[PDB]
């Protein structure tokens, strides 16, 4: 799938869904997850609670409440077990699978938060970007970034390496 990177606020992304790095208990925590909770409103956590525990590496779909998207895709990267490059790979793949199942055309993710935590960012971004490449071209993926340092780190992890 095609990926584009912008500076912005993922809670203001207009499109079909946003992907939220999650714990496998679907308990919305600090930072961006907290903005999702506040802007989306209580229906998001209420639905997460109804879904219950999922597997680490799985992704669960909820409504998005008052957010300008139709869904939040909660990609479980940690919880029962700590985050690893492997759980990151599985979760990104699972999130993209849900987008395909739901027939989505535009989805956003962000590079901060639980995707990285105690992992090396560059390696995480490379793993995510590999999974995003496999996704169908009918799907447009936007990376929404807090800062510019973040966005170009993503463009760098995205460039193909050729002889000089």
């Amino acid at each position: 799938a095609r990926i584009r990177h912008v500076q912005g606020d993922i809670t203001e992304f207009q499109g079909d869904a946003i992907v939220n790095a999650a714990n496998n208990y679907l308990k919305l925590g600090a930072g961006v997850a907290g903005a999702i909770l506040r802007k989306g409103g209580p229906s998001i956590q209420e639905e997460c609670d109804r879904i219950g525990k999922i597997r680490v590496g799985e992704a669960a779909v909820t409504g998005a409440g008052n957010l300008p998207v139709r869904y939040v895709i909660h990609a479980a990267v940690l919880g029962d077990e700590p985050a690893s490059l492997e759980t990151v790979r599985k979760a990104t793949k699972s999130a993209l699978e849900k987008a395909v199942e739901l027939g989505l055309k535009t989805v956003a993710f962000t590079g901060v938060g639980a995707w990285v935590g105690g992992l090396p960012a560059e390696a995480v971004y490379r793993v995510m970007l590999e999974e995003i490449k496999k996704a169908p071209d009918t799907l447009e993926v936007t990376g929404v970034h807090g800062t510019e340092k973040s966005a170009e780190a993503f463009r760098r992890a995205g460039l193909e390496h050729h002889h000089h």
